[PDB]
């Protein structure tokens, strides 16, 4: 098993990546820190603890509030695909009612959550990098701003960390601006810093391949059928959730089908047999006007002219899944959706 | 008949586009003008004359050598490999733009020497006079440096750029804009009515296939096996590398689709937009960044351009049906 | 008297300004968090200790060491020459700072070990609470970055920048600024209360000359001949590298002068003004860029262009007094 | 005699430019080229027009009208020290009405102005770099625009070329921008342009030195002394303009005395040895958004570490005047005030 912590800013997919990554027995997560970007942190701590409350977990994973906006930039969040909460589709009244108190608190020695604190996650962190006999996993799936500051802090630990991350586009355009992506140009000093740090880094889940990681009309009933018999109140909640996304989806990027980008990231710490994987020089844009964020590589000048390479690597990117990876990736999910509703009945 | 220039840095590519516009009974080629590319102003000036010569025309057309370097940043600098050109280098003629210019040779040739023949032809122009430009956009924005009155008399018809597609040289930016992107950035503000009509999103679908070759010998062997066996090599030298660096299996011809979109504008998607291009940019300096991506109460900048995204259904056809006629009847000519 | 905290890098200059700012009966330094410069954050703690130590207030002051680089960009790294530090250094008393976190030790530090006593005194001001830096500013924009809602509670005077003159380490930006100006930038644009009060307009012109010199050692070898003989050691330790560097006959004494703008704000001019920091300048970062030289976007900032008169005399006693009364506590 | 051309945008000090230069023996003044900067390029050609006719010159030296804009940035005037016009404090109609051809017009074959292009000096400019035995001098006191231009259109010149300038500021601050100088921030890619190109360059008359060549009380009777016995006119004239150059220098930067920037470059051609010089590297700041125009140099860290030094060298600088320079310099200029003063009558 695999001890590992997730940062991301749910986000109806950040909520489909903590399902999977808490419930697959593959992984063992420590806590889930909140960052900024589909919606302000303090919106993605509450979405975060929304996700555990649901599938029974809220008392049983600490949640961390972090940054709530860049290093050096505004915040720039996204109702636009994920409503003015973060989780548009579904009424969370019940949900937030019952909530558990958050086991962060009991950690940090704190009464309530309005002593929450930007920083609070880092001691935790720490403790867990130190432990480590290789490196710490982090899955990251919003902005990086946490991981940054963490490093800012702890300089010494980046050597033992090791990210696998959601975030860029390589070889197709960009979403939110031409051509980079959400995840990165909404601080992309902080992906820049981290590249820099001694991280070993993983562009896992690009739109690359999150664009062609899709929730059909095939996915939909797929899961209903894992689901329903279990808890239909469960696949009442996870549908209208992929269906907002989905709509949103469509009337603002033209998708028929929305991609799920976050989960795929944690597939990657699951089992990244399914991925390509190629080791290069990846430049952050952070000058340009138009196109800060933009994942500029040294993949042409290898092919082109391998032996001239001036820049060393500083991280992996996976383009590609390999042969059955869609479906590996699937099967994976939908099982985790399917006990998750066994244990919510 | 649509009078018009051409601004070109050939290239295989531009090579082909000058064919095109030179024999397409629908254009009337007034000049050609050279520019700076991988290969130096003064090769892409002989290339455009070789092209010419090798079409039994280098007597009719002036061709003009511009600029050697851009405006505010470094060149990257024979052009047209895979043909022995020493039997056209060797029956050259005079270069008509001398005659025009007073000049008793070619060493007297300076970049802003077309600069008084396309003042008249901007002036002479009942609307807009159309210049097709397939290299740096460098000359055009010298000349627009030099005649800024004439922007709004002036229709640019382009290859350059790429939209909803990655660049080529380097990750998100096309060749043409980022080896100058101060003229592009320099023209989209000065009142040209410009056509991005052969961006990447259009040119990476224009390969030339197993059938496009065998239309070619098809058209062109009865005729002129010489010309046959030049003009497959030109459009096959930089083969190997589009496959193993870029991935394609068949390889582009991106110059002459902007000729096209002059002879035959019909065949083309287009819309209106807003272009930013990236000047600050370290890694991304010569992007085109637009919202095409999107489908509120923002600001909305105004059109500045004309992308076309792709061609029409039967676009491609009625594309190389123009193409392989234009080589077939230069087949006939030379014999 | 005034609460305050400092944020400094020493620095022979920082050593100066702490001296002031902990002797003087105007002041109440709560504690000293200590960044990156020319040396370490590691050291600059390590000076900051040793000068406190040296007063014979090592065991009163929290000192916390802070970030080691900027936020976006990379470092440019004793800190102390001119003096051997061993007996100081081997009788140093335990850090307070260290009582206050609960550690055992040194080696347990953390950058954002600041953060919370910060929030404590922010919150308990009644005002605003006063922050003297006089280094990098990175440590007050990373707490800025945790803690937004402070911003608006904490008054920052400072020594960074030049406004109606070049600046030093680059053509037209000062230390402390160009090191790490997205620091600054951030703090501009944060709602702090920010006074440029020791700019090089004003700093170079607040020089060790010869006359300085003699009332130091008049304020100090009737006391402590062995501190006299350090203080001018430290004051001098760069004397020839700012003559044969930046023209300076004497040079200059830059910290302290904030700490003299808490002390005494009455010897300064101030203007309100609106100040961009130059962050996407290739030779020209950390450029405080404002319309000061034009007689004819909302203030952000107070910058200080001079002393007023009687500012410089002012400035000397009280600076000299300090030294005068730390010579009498060592002996 | 020393042959030259003259580009510059007048502007009250580069009409002092002209008068010297023009009138010095030491100087042969080929032609006038005018650019945008003070005022709009066909302004600064009808005041280089106007300043020949009032020194009876017109119909002797040829005069250019160059480039309206920078290589890539929007055009800024100087009204504001200038005037409207470029020149104000005086009335110009008896000097339009009697303004002689153009002597350019003759050399281009034009029958009149409507047919002046931007590139109609090249010609002129290449025979003289052709003709020149070492360098053809420039004196340039506007942005430098033209002389870009012109490199880019004729690059192996640039070898040929040498440029005697009024531009940037290095150990004060600027005057229109805080750290920058007009001349350099309204076209800095074109000094960086040139700076690149092989042109043998000097900054003869920065701020540093033009700020302490000022139009005192004394300078103004030395003027009147020197002129008011041949050309009382010709004293009205030149002191009223003075006089406006004055009150907006004092309105605009609190200056008592304003600066009489351009002449002080010509002067550097008439008499080099009253200046000090150092050969160092000059990068001209292109992507500052508030810092553009500046002129940073490594003369910093040649002081520091001097066996060190990366960048070669590209400029000479004059940052102070020799002892006895401001003397020569003012002798020089009121010595030319008082041969106009005798031509006109
Ligand atoms: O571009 C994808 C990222 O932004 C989207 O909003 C998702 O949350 C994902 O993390
Ligand atoms: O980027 C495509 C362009 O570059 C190629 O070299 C062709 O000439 C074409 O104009
Ligand atoms: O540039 C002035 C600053 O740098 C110097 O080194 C001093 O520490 C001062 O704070
Ligand atoms: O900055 C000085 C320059 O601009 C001024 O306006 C003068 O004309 C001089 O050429
Ligand atoms: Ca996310
Ligand atoms: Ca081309
Ligand atoms: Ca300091
Ligand atoms: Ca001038």
């Amino acid at each position: 098993s695999i001890k590992c912590a997730l940062d991301c800013d749910p986000g109806h997919d950040d909520l489909a990546m903590i399902m999977l990554a808490v419930y697959s027995p593959k992984l063992d997560v420590q806590y889930i820190s909140t960052t900024h970007g589909n919606q302000t942190v303090n919106k993605t701590y509450q979405n975060a603890r929304r996700t555990l409350n649901l599938i029974k977990r809220a008392d049983k994973i600490p949640v961390y509030r972090g940054y709530s906006k860049p290093l050096t930039r505004e915040s720039v969040a996204c109702p636009e695909i994920h409503g003015e909460s973060g989780l548009g589709g579904v009424d969370w009244s019940e949900i937030d009612r019952t909530m558990p108190r958050n086991p962060a608190l009991d950690i940090l020695g704190y009464k309530d959550e309005s002593e929450l604190r930007p920083d609070d996650f880092f001691k935790h962190l720490h403790r867990l990098v130190s432990a480590a006999e290789d490196k710490f996993d982090i899955i990251s799936t919003g902005s990086e701003t946490n991981i940054a500051q963490y490093l800012l802090a702890y300089p010494e630990d980046a050597k033992k960390i090791r990210m696998t991350t959601m975030a860029g586009n390589f070889m197709i355009v960009g979403n939110i601006m031409p051509f980079a992506e959400f995840n990165v140009l909404i601080d992309p000093e902080a992906i820049s810093n981290i590249l820099q740090s001694g991280v070993d880094y993983t562009f896992a889940a690009p739109l690359d391949i999150t664009h062609t990681v899709l929730v059909t009309e095939k996915v939909i009933n797929d899961i209903k059928a894992a689901t329903e018999p279990y808890s239909p109140k469960f696949t009442e909640m996870i549908i209208k959730l992929l269906f907002f996304f989905k709509d949103t989806y469509r009337d603002v990027f033209g998708f028929i089908d929305p991609p799920l980008h976050d989960p795929v990231a944690a597939f990657h710490l699951i089992a990244p047999e399914w991925f390509e994987h190629v080791r290069c020089h990846v430049d952050i844009e952070t000058k340009g006007e138009y196109t800060y964020g933009c994942c500029c590589t040294n993949l042409i000048l290898k092919k082109k002219d391998p032996t001239k390479i001036v820049k060393p690597d500083n991280a992996t990117v996976c383009l590609k899944l390999k042969e059955g990876g869609h479906d590996a990736f699937w099967n994976q999910m939908i099982t985790v959706w399917g006990e998750i509703a066994k244990e919510i009945g």
